[PDB]
Protein backbone atom coordinates (compact mmCIF):
# COMPACT_ATOMS: atom_id res chain seq x y z
CA UNK A 1 0.00 0.00 0.00
CA UNK A 2 2.91 2.75 0.93
CA UNK A 3 5.62 4.07 3.00
CA UNK A 4 3.76 4.84 6.26
CA UNK A 5 2.44 2.85 9.13
CA UNK A 6 -1.18 2.42 8.86
CA UNK A 7 -3.20 3.49 11.87
CA UNK A 8 -7.33 3.04 11.95
CA UNK A 9 -10.04 5.18 12.29
CA UNK A 10 -13.50 3.55 13.55
CA UNK A 11 -16.28 5.65 13.37
CA UNK A 12 -19.37 4.60 15.51
CA UNK A 13 -22.69 5.62 15.13
CA UNK A 14 -24.71 5.80 18.60
CA UNK A 15 -27.43 7.95 20.78
CA UNK A 16 -28.03 8.66 24.28
CA UNK A 17 -32.13 7.22 23.58
CA UNK A 18 -30.13 4.14 21.65
CA UNK A 19 -30.94 0.93 24.96
CA UNK A 20 -28.26 -1.26 21.85
CA UNK A 21 -25.58 1.39 21.88
CA UNK A 22 -23.50 0.50 25.29
CA UNK A 23 -23.40 -2.70 24.07
CA UNK A 24 -22.29 -1.97 20.82
CA UNK A 25 -19.17 -0.03 22.49
CA UNK A 26 -18.18 -2.52 24.87
CA UNK A 27 -18.15 -5.10 22.00
CA UNK A 28 -15.94 -2.80 20.18
CA UNK A 29 -14.13 -2.35 23.36
CA UNK A 30 -13.67 -6.29 23.61
CA UNK A 31 -12.53 -6.73 19.82
CA UNK A 32 -9.48 -4.04 20.33
CA UNK A 33 -8.51 -5.79 23.28
CA UNK A 34 -8.33 -8.99 21.16
CA UNK A 35 -5.62 -7.28 18.70
CA UNK A 36 -1.76 -7.76 19.05
CA UNK A 37 -0.49 -5.42 20.97
CA UNK A 38 0.96 -3.30 18.29
CA UNK A 39 -2.42 -3.02 16.80
CA UNK A 40 -3.99 -1.29 20.04
CA UNK A 41 -2.46 1.84 19.60
CA UNK A 42 -2.86 1.87 16.13
CA UNK A 43 -7.09 2.07 16.28
CA UNK A 44 -8.72 5.42 16.70
CA UNK A 45 -12.27 5.10 17.79
CA UNK A 46 -15.53 7.83 17.54
CA UNK A 47 -18.64 8.07 18.24
CA UNK A 48 -20.65 10.07 16.16
CA UNK A 49 -23.89 10.85 17.80
CA UNK A 50 -26.93 11.40 16.01
CA UNK A 51 -31.01 13.21 17.67
CA UNK A 52 -29.72 13.63 21.33
CA UNK A 53 -28.84 15.73 23.50
CA UNK A 54 -25.07 15.38 22.19
CA UNK A 55 -26.61 16.39 18.69
CA UNK A 56 -28.16 19.20 19.71
CA UNK A 57 -25.95 20.50 22.30
CA UNK A 58 -22.86 20.50 19.49
CA UNK A 59 -25.13 20.82 16.22
CA UNK A 60 -22.08 20.58 13.99
CA UNK A 61 -22.01 16.67 15.23
CA UNK A 62 -25.06 16.41 13.56
CA UNK A 63 -23.98 17.87 10.62
CA UNK A 64 -21.06 15.48 10.60
CA UNK A 65 -23.68 12.69 10.56
CA UNK A 66 -25.69 13.12 8.19
CA UNK A 67 -23.10 14.45 5.90
CA UNK A 68 -21.42 10.49 6.91
CA UNK A 69 -24.76 9.22 6.38
CA UNK A 70 -24.69 10.77 2.83
CA UNK A 71 -21.26 8.76 1.95
CA UNK A 72 -21.84 5.31 4.00
CA UNK A 73 -25.82 5.07 4.77
CA UNK A 74 -26.29 4.83 8.09
CA UNK A 75 -29.45 2.43 8.53
CA UNK A 76 -29.61 2.52 12.42
CA UNK A 77 -27.85 1.79 15.84
CA UNK A 78 -25.32 1.24 16.73
CA UNK A 79 -23.40 0.58 13.60
CA UNK A 80 -19.79 1.48 12.41
CA UNK A 81 -17.53 1.91 9.75
CA UNK A 82 -13.89 1.20 9.76
CA UNK A 83 -12.08 4.07 7.60
CA UNK A 84 -14.96 4.61 5.50
CA UNK A 85 -13.99 1.86 3.26
CA UNK A 86 -17.90 1.05 3.12
CA UNK A 87 -19.23 1.35 -0.03
CA UNK A 88 -22.98 2.99 0.14
CA UNK A 89 -25.72 0.33 0.95
CA UNK A 90 -22.66 -2.06 2.56
CA UNK A 91 -22.43 -3.69 5.97
CA UNK A 92 -21.91 -1.53 8.94
CA UNK A 93 -22.54 -3.80 11.24
CA UNK A 94 -21.40 -4.34 14.71
CA UNK A 95 -20.89 -8.18 15.30
CA UNK A 96 -18.94 -10.41 17.86
CA UNK A 97 -15.93 -8.69 18.84
CA UNK A 98 -13.84 -10.96 16.35
CA UNK A 99 -15.86 -9.87 13.48
CA UNK A 100 -15.45 -6.37 14.78
CA UNK A 101 -11.81 -7.33 15.30
CA UNK A 102 -11.73 -8.96 11.64
CA UNK A 103 -13.10 -5.92 10.10
CA UNK A 104 -10.74 -3.92 11.91
CA UNK A 105 -7.68 -5.87 10.50
CA UNK A 106 -9.16 -5.53 6.95
CA UNK A 107 -8.54 -1.98 7.69
CA UNK A 108 -5.06 -2.23 8.19
CA UNK A 109 -4.39 -4.11 5.25
CA UNK A 110 -0.97 -4.67 4.96
CA UNK A 111 -0.09 -2.76 7.62
CA UNK A 112 1.25 0.42 5.66
CA UNK A 113 -0.16 3.52 4.04
CA UNK A 114 0.54 6.09 1.38
CA UNK A 115 0.09 8.97 3.69
CA UNK A 116 0.83 9.83 7.22
CA UNK A 117 -0.37 12.55 9.51
CA UNK A 118 1.47 13.97 12.74
CA UNK A 119 0.10 16.01 15.53
CA UNK A 120 1.87 19.12 17.35
CA UNK A 121 -1.07 20.27 20.00
CA UNK A 122 -0.70 23.30 22.34
CA UNK A 123 -3.02 23.54 25.16
CA UNK A 124 -4.72 26.79 26.00
CA UNK A 125 -4.50 27.93 29.59
CA UNK A 126 -8.27 28.64 30.73
CA UNK A 127 -11.49 28.03 29.10
CA UNK A 128 -11.34 31.58 27.00
CA UNK A 129 -7.74 30.43 25.45
CA UNK A 130 -7.51 28.33 22.30
CA UNK A 131 -5.71 25.29 21.81
CA UNK A 132 -3.79 25.06 18.71
CA UNK A 133 -2.83 21.91 16.48
CA UNK A 134 -0.53 21.49 13.94
CA UNK A 135 -1.25 18.84 11.62
CA UNK A 136 1.70 17.39 9.34
CA UNK A 137 2.63 14.99 7.30
CA UNK A 138 3.27 13.31 3.66
CA UNK A 139 1.95 11.76 0.41
CA UNK A 140 3.57 9.13 -1.59
CA UNK A 141 3.75 10.40 -5.03
CA UNK A 142 0.86 8.28 -6.50
CA UNK A 143 -1.19 10.87 -4.62
CA UNK A 144 -0.08 13.89 -5.23
CA UNK A 145 -2.24 16.23 -7.12
CA UNK A 146 -5.16 14.00 -6.19
CA UNK A 147 -8.06 16.29 -4.00
CA UNK A 148 -7.09 14.73 -0.79
CA UNK A 149 -8.82 16.25 2.48
CA UNK A 150 -8.49 16.53 6.41
CA UNK A 151 -10.46 15.92 8.67
CA UNK A 152 -9.93 16.53 12.51
CA UNK A 153 -11.89 15.85 15.61
CA UNK A 154 -11.96 16.97 19.46
CA UNK A 155 -12.65 13.85 21.08
CA UNK A 156 -13.83 13.62 25.19
CA UNK A 157 -13.46 10.73 27.02
CA UNK A 158 -14.78 9.63 30.25
CA UNK A 159 -18.14 12.16 29.71
CA UNK A 160 -20.81 12.41 31.40
CA UNK A 161 -23.72 11.32 28.89
CA UNK A 162 -26.29 15.04 28.68
CA UNK A 163 -29.48 12.41 29.46
CA UNK A 164 -29.11 9.15 31.00
CA UNK A 165 -27.43 6.61 28.33
CA UNK A 166 -30.13 4.07 27.43
CA UNK A 167 -29.09 0.92 28.17
CA UNK A 168 -25.95 1.77 30.28
CA UNK A 169 -25.29 0.41 34.07
CA UNK A 170 -24.21 2.00 36.83
CA UNK A 171 -21.70 4.67 36.40
CA UNK A 172 -21.37 4.65 32.76
CA UNK A 173 -19.65 6.86 30.74
CA UNK A 174 -19.00 8.13 26.84
CA UNK A 175 -15.48 7.35 25.69
CA UNK A 176 -13.96 8.62 22.28
CA UNK A 177 -16.76 11.24 21.41
CA UNK A 178 -16.67 14.03 18.48
CA UNK A 179 -17.21 17.26 19.82
CA UNK A 180 -15.88 19.10 17.73
CA UNK A 181 -14.87 19.31 13.58
CA UNK A 182 -12.10 21.12 12.96
CA UNK A 183 -13.15 22.17 9.50
CA UNK A 184 -16.12 24.57 8.28
CA UNK A 185 -16.88 21.85 6.41
CA UNK A 186 -17.46 18.58 7.94
CA UNK A 187 -16.88 17.12 4.79
CA UNK A 188 -13.00 18.16 5.87
CA UNK A 189 -10.54 20.85 4.53
CA UNK A 190 -8.74 20.43 1.15
CA UNK A 191 -4.47 19.62 1.48
CA UNK A 192 -2.44 21.87 -0.20
CA UNK A 193 0.23 18.98 -1.03
CA UNK A 194 3.84 20.25 -2.47
CA UNK A 195 6.26 18.63 -4.81
CA UNK A 196 8.04 16.55 -2.11
CA UNK A 197 4.51 15.54 -1.02
CA UNK A 198 4.42 17.44 2.35
CA UNK A 199 1.58 19.34 4.01
CA UNK A 200 0.88 21.23 6.69
CA UNK A 201 -2.65 22.41 8.58
CA UNK A 202 -2.73 24.51 11.84
CA UNK A 203 -5.93 25.12 13.73
CA UNK A 204 -6.47 27.66 16.47
CA UNK A 205 -9.77 27.10 18.10
CA UNK A 206 -11.63 27.37 21.92
CA UNK A 207 -12.92 24.48 23.14
CA UNK A 208 -16.95 24.36 22.65
CA UNK A 209 -17.99 24.60 26.43
CA UNK A 210 -16.71 21.24 27.66
CA UNK A 211 -13.38 20.81 30.07
CA UNK A 212 -10.42 19.90 28.45
CA UNK A 213 -9.38 17.25 30.92
CA UNK A 214 -9.33 13.63 28.93
CA UNK A 215 -9.74 14.91 25.31
CA UNK A 216 -7.78 13.68 22.12
CA UNK A 217 -7.52 15.48 18.80
CA UNK A 218 -7.81 13.02 16.23
CA UNK A 219 -6.60 14.47 12.52
CA UNK A 220 -6.98 11.91 9.28
CA UNK A 221 -5.86 12.41 5.57
CA UNK A 222 -8.92 10.71 3.19
CA UNK A 223 -10.14 10.76 -0.30
CA UNK A 224 -13.52 13.29 -0.60
CA UNK A 225 -16.75 12.05 1.27
CA UNK A 226 -18.41 13.21 -2.34
CA UNK A 227 -16.22 9.98 -3.80
CA UNK A 228 -18.43 7.19 -4.29
CA UNK A 229 -16.16 4.86 -5.45
CA UNK A 230 -13.44 5.40 -2.70
CA UNK A 231 -14.07 7.88 0.06
CA UNK A 232 -12.20 6.08 2.35
CA UNK A 233 -9.64 7.13 5.00
CA UNK A 234 -6.07 6.87 4.41
CA UNK A 235 -4.37 7.43 7.30
CA UNK A 236 -4.97 9.08 10.72
CA UNK A 237 -2.75 10.35 13.98
CA UNK A 238 -4.15 11.02 17.00
CA UNK A 239 -2.30 13.26 19.96
CA UNK A 240 -4.01 13.89 24.12
CA UNK A 241 -5.08 17.17 24.45
CA UNK A 242 -5.42 17.45 27.99
CA UNK A 243 -1.44 15.91 28.22
CA UNK A 244 -0.16 18.41 25.54
CA UNK A 245 2.14 21.19 26.00
CA UNK A 246 0.71 24.61 27.21
CA UNK A 247 0.71 27.22 24.68
CA UNK A 248 4.14 29.37 25.47
CA UNK A 249 3.22 32.81 24.82
CA UNK A 250 0.56 35.32 25.91
CA UNK A 251 -1.35 37.41 22.90
CA UNK A 252 -0.20 41.02 23.25
CA UNK A 253 -2.81 42.90 25.29
CA UNK A 254 -3.56 46.67 25.40
CA UNK A 255 -1.98 48.72 28.55
CA UNK A 256 -3.95 47.40 31.56
CA UNK A 257 -6.23 50.09 33.21
CA UNK A 258 -6.57 47.49 36.41
CA UNK A 259 -3.31 46.00 37.95
CA UNK A 260 -4.07 42.78 39.76
CA UNK A 261 -1.19 41.45 41.16
CA UNK A 262 -0.76 38.82 43.75
CA UNK A 263 0.61 39.44 47.82
CA UNK A 264 0.29 36.85 50.41
CA UNK A 265 -1.30 34.05 48.50
CA UNK A 266 -4.50 36.17 47.01
CA UNK A 267 -5.18 38.44 44.08
CA UNK A 268 -5.44 41.87 44.60
CA UNK A 269 -6.89 44.91 42.62
CA UNK A 270 -5.98 48.60 43.89
CA UNK A 271 -8.08 50.28 41.02
CA UNK A 272 -11.42 50.72 42.20
CA UNK A 273 -14.61 48.45 41.52
CA UNK A 274 -17.84 47.19 41.27
CA UNK A 275 -17.62 43.06 41.32
CA UNK A 276 -14.34 40.96 41.56
CA UNK A 277 -14.43 37.11 40.95
CA UNK A 278 -11.83 34.58 41.04
CA UNK A 279 -11.50 31.69 38.36
CA UNK A 280 -9.46 28.63 38.25
CA UNK A 281 -7.71 27.47 35.14
CA UNK A 282 -10.79 25.29 34.46
CA UNK A 283 -13.50 27.70 34.94
CA UNK A 284 -14.39 27.40 38.37
CA UNK A 285 -15.39 30.67 41.14
CA UNK A 286 -12.93 30.18 43.22
CA UNK A 287 -12.56 31.57 46.83
CA UNK A 288 -9.89 34.48 46.61
CA UNK A 289 -7.45 33.05 49.18
CA UNK A 290 -4.07 30.47 49.54
CA UNK A 291 -4.24 30.29 46.25
CA UNK A 292 -1.57 27.08 44.62
CA UNK A 293 0.35 28.09 41.91
CA UNK A 294 -0.97 28.01 38.36
CA UNK A 295 -3.23 30.67 35.95
CA UNK A 296 -6.67 32.35 37.30
CA UNK A 297 -8.93 34.34 35.47
CA UNK A 298 -10.27 37.77 37.21
CA UNK A 299 -13.17 38.85 36.24
CA UNK A 300 -13.57 42.82 37.54
CA UNK A 301 -16.22 44.84 36.64
CA UNK A 302 -15.13 48.63 37.31
CA UNK A 303 -16.18 52.24 35.48
CA UNK A 304 -18.76 50.07 33.45
CA UNK A 305 -17.13 47.46 31.46
CA UNK A 306 -16.33 43.59 33.01
CA UNK A 307 -12.63 43.06 32.38
CA UNK A 308 -10.49 39.81 32.29
CA UNK A 309 -7.80 39.38 33.61
CA UNK A 310 -5.38 36.45 33.39
CA UNK A 311 -2.94 36.33 36.74
CA UNK A 312 -0.33 33.70 37.30
CA UNK A 313 0.64 32.62 40.45
CA UNK A 314 3.79 30.89 40.53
Amino acid sequence: KGSFKKNVVLEVFTAEWCGYCPGGKERIAKAIEMLDDEYKERVFQTFVHYNDGISKKWPRVGQLFIALDQTLGIPGFPTFSVCRMEKKGENLSIGAPIAIKNKIMKGFGDGTAPAEVNLKLTKGATPEDVCTATFTGKVDADLIGKPLMLTAYVLKNNMKPINPQNGAGDGYLHQHTVLMILSTDVKGDALNIAADGSFTIKKEFKLDGFEIKDTDVLAFVHHPMSNAENHSIINAGQESLDKAEPTATEQIVATPSVKAYVQNGKIVVEEEYSKMEVFNATGQLVKNESLVPGVYVVRITANGVMHFLKVLVP
